[PDB]
């Protein structure tokens, strides 16, 4: 009694917003040049490139990650769709890596710059690791992952049995790389982000049958991270989130590949740990749309103030990574608890996150992917353009789109789970079956089940009924069906299906209003699993699509005070009741009740919500707290709001994309979090470049009061003498640092670095902004 997945080949989309994103991704991938991509690998193999690498993360440290990331959404799109240029694409990036392997000669391939040095340094253990940073390479063990994904996608995906030995010729050689460290040098190691090596090596050992990988792969599994969840702790706050998520995912796939291991215990504990992850992160760290984190960080879980006032929303990393960890977790969910059948509520996870965060992440049109999703009333997100962009979130964008036939259905012998309704044409081969999904979904209620083809043999179909929705017809004839339960559950439908068979039902939709997790003033509209967002102004959407400058991932634009954005008057039952469905053939809304300021405001699917500013979470007020709530709002987050558009540019210590963004560099340092705001200090030193597009009149620095240390401040090298103005305190101990700059900064570029000043370190600097 196990559920399995069926293959990208075998269900084919049909029209729908996700046949549409699969076509966007599709040319998105094909606009990408392959020696650029291969350009990093060639060089750091001692060959010479064909092209320049790309630029932007490219050629600033990650150069390889791409290339990883292209070669699996290659291989995943060329399983979808048989696209002749793909193929082109992935048989040519292949065969350029295999030649950068093979001029080596012992199983490395990789693009970080001086990648053979560093390798040589960790294999004799000379390792120098902090949270980002490997002997002074961006986040390596990370980039490579990549690579050892993309060929085991290759292998997988699209059967090539090259992929699948340079695979195992890249994996052997990394077992020579560490065969003379330790555990606790492993353990040091592992604090630099190392993606989820830990499951590419249990991929390894899966395809091999050979157990020297899952070895290999527990001891790539990051034990101060796993131990606390296999104890039912999270101890996320202040954690960076995509660091954190491939990790459970391998900790899961080491489980799995484990199940029959005699010689190891450990598989439910790691299961379990994977199990509580995924559930403390969708119960208490998740948002609508189905995502996390700000600023790539886990907040605190009772306190989601950043979330509604960051520009920088979740990660889409982040989503891609809980899905991939949701359809493991729900494969054998039937297994742990006893039941044999899959719980459905890790589908209704999936179904949010699919629909609300992955399916808008990409510009629908022209492409473009998303790197962060804000839930500040009234902001904007940025899209990726193929030949300036190489985040991760790029990279994760590509492969994103390529797989939406994946979780759609799950099959176990005699019974067909029907998990997703997405338009889809299903090939169940196990079972002789041709089944057809037609629905117009989420527009329509309406969903359709036609036998093309069967072989007559009796067969369960299980109809997910989700949270948020029993009538069905089978051939024109009802069968009238009771509510076993309110929650997510299953309905099964039992007959030897034959050509022309025909089931009908509906998934009846109901407006519903969420409230964000720590229960402040703010709450979104959605509409079954949809949620539903406005449309607040097309002004300042500065950078909309980016270009290759570090930060370009960001919505820079002008922030718009919150005031300014519709705030919801009354209690929550009478503003759900005040939204109402507008006539069409597609989701649309009107909200009739109080609105401060008034704009009547339109609502549509946030999916559908493109090239504009939005709001998802709108801000509420009571009746008889209304004064009260307007006056901060028009008075202290005004402010805020004027210090960010006087902001020229801004830096968060200890926060590895903010610092990797303006071009850290240290000796002698540390990073930390205390009363939730990350800081950098050091014994020696620690640098950026600011980046000053404007003039700057003004250095913010904010620092803890009562620390001691104290910092010394260079800008370019010149000593700042200037007094600071010392602002009070506020509740959590924090001061900030005003220098009035002697003379202005001008345009350009200009490093600022911190020294101790007479005391053992630096203070702890937890932020770093330039003002006009
Ligand atoms: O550090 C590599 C990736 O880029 C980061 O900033 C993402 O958040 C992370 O997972
Ligand atoms: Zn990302």
């Amino acid at each position: 009694h196990q559920v399995s997945y069926f293959s990208l080949q075998d269900v084919k989309l049909l029209s729908s917003p996700f046949l549409q994103a699969q076509q966007t991704d599709l040319h998105y991938i094909l606009a990408l040049d392959p020696d650029r991509l291969s350009a990093p690998f060639l060089r750091e193999a001692g060959l010479t490139p064909k092209a320049p690498s790309y630029t932007n993360w490219e050629n600033t440290g990650l150069d390889g990650h791409i290339g990883g990331h292209y070669l699996s959404a290659l291989s995943m799109m060329y399983a979808a769709t048989g696209d002749t240029a793909i193929y082109h694409r992935l048989n040519y990036m292949l065969n350029e890596l295999h030649r950068a392997q093979q001029a080596v000669g012992t199983g490395f391939i990789g693009g970080t710059p001086g990648s053979l040095q560093l390798w040589k340094e960790i294999k004799a253990g000379d390792i120098r690791a902090g949270g980002f940073s490997l002997n002074g390479k961006w986040v390596p063990l990370y980039n490579i992952h990549k690579t050892y994904a993309g060929l085991r996608d290759a292998y997988l995906y699209a059967h090539s049995d090259l992929a699948r030995q340079m695979l195992i010729d890249l994996t052997d050689w990394m077992i020579d790389i560490t065969s003379g460290l330790s555990d606790n040098q492993m353990q040091d190691m592992l604090r630099s982000e190392h993606g989820g090596l830990n499951e590419t090596f249990a991929d390894v050992a899966e395809i091999t049958g050979d157990k020297k990988y899952l070895k290999l792969a527990r001891r790539f599994s990051h034990k101060v991270i796993l131990d606390p969840l296999i104890k039912n702790e999270d101890r996320l706050n202040g954690m960076h989130a995509n660091t954190q998520i491939p990790k459970v995912i391998g900790y899961k796939r080491v489980a799995e590949v484990s199940k029959n291991d005699k010689d190891w215990n450990h598989a439910a504990e790691w299961d379990h740990a994977a199990r509580f992850f995924w559930n403390t992160v969708v119960n208490h760290r998740s948002v609508c749309i189905g995502g996390n984190s700000v600023r790539e960080h886990f907040h605190p879980s009772d306190n989601f103030t950043s979330m509604l006032n960051d520009v920088q929303g979740p990660e889409t990393c982040n989503t891609y990574n809980m899905l991939r960890l949701t359809k493991m977790l729900y494969q054998n969910s039937g297994d742990v608890d006893n039941s044999n059948k899959p719980d459905p509520r890790y589908v209704d996870y999936y179904e949010r996150a699919l629909y609300n965060h992955i399916l808008s992440s990409q510009e629908p049109d022209k492409g473009g992917f998303v790197y962060f999703t804000p839930m500040r009333p009234g902001h904007y997100r940025v899209y990726s353009q193929p030949e300036t962009s190489m985040w991760c979130c790029v990279g994760s964008g590509l492969e994103n789109h390529t797989k939406y036939g994946e979780f759609i259905y799950a099959h176990q012998q005699d019974t067909l789970y029907v998990n997703l309704f997405i338009p889809s044409q299903l090939n169940w081969k196990e079972q002789g079956v041709t089944l057809t999904q037609e629905t117009l979904f989420p527009d329509d209620e309406k969903v359709t089940l036609r036998i093309d083809k069967a072989a007559k043999k009796n067969l369960t179909l299980m109809i997910r009924i989700p949270e948020w929705a029993y009538e069905i017809t089978i051939n024109g004839k009802k069968h009238l069906s009771d509510i076993q339960t309110g929650a997510s559950t299953y309905l099964p439908i039992r007959r030897k299906w034959k050509k022309g068979d025909m089931i009908t039902f509906h998934l009846p939709m109901k407006v519903s209003l969420e409230q964000i997790p720590d229960k402040k003033d703010y709450y979104a509209f959605l509409y079954g699993p949809i949620v539903l967002a406005t449309s607040t102004g097309t002004e300042n959407l500065d950078g909309i699509y980016a270009d290759d400058s570090r930060g370009g991932h960001i919505a820079h634009g002008r922030q718009t005070p919150l005031q300014e954005i519709p705030m919801l008057i009354g209690n929550p039952d009478s503003i759900r009741h005040s939204l109402h469905k507008l006539s069409g053939s597609k989701l649309a809304f009107s909200y009739d009740g109080n609105v401060y300021p008034t704009q009547s405001l339109e609502l549509i699917p946030f999916f559908r919500l493109h090239n504009s500013r939005y709001a998802v979470y709108f801000r509420q007020a009571s009746e008889e707290q209304f004064k009260t709530i307007q006056e901060e709002m028009a008075t202290a987050e005004r402010k805020a709001t004027e210090l960010a558009n006087r902001t020229v540019d801004l830096i968060f210590p200890g926060e590895q994309q903010p610092e990797s963004d303006h071009s850290i560099q240290y000796e002698a340092s540390e990073t930390g979090t205390h009363k939730d705001r990350h800081f950098r200090r050091a014994k020696g030193w620690f640098s950026y470049n600011l980046k000053i597009k404007e003039e700057a009149s003004q250095l913010m620095i904010t620092v803890r009061q009562e620390d001691r240390n104290k910092a010394v401040i260079l800008l370019n090298n010149e000593k700042l003498t200037v007094h600071p103005t010392v602002s009070k305190a506020d509740k959590d101990g924090f001061i900030r640092l005003c220098y009035l700059l002697p003379r202005k900064l001008k345009v350009g570029s200009c490093e600022i670095l911190f020294k101790p000043d007479g005391t053992e370190w630096t203070s702890a600097v937890y932020e770093v902004r330039l003002l006009k």
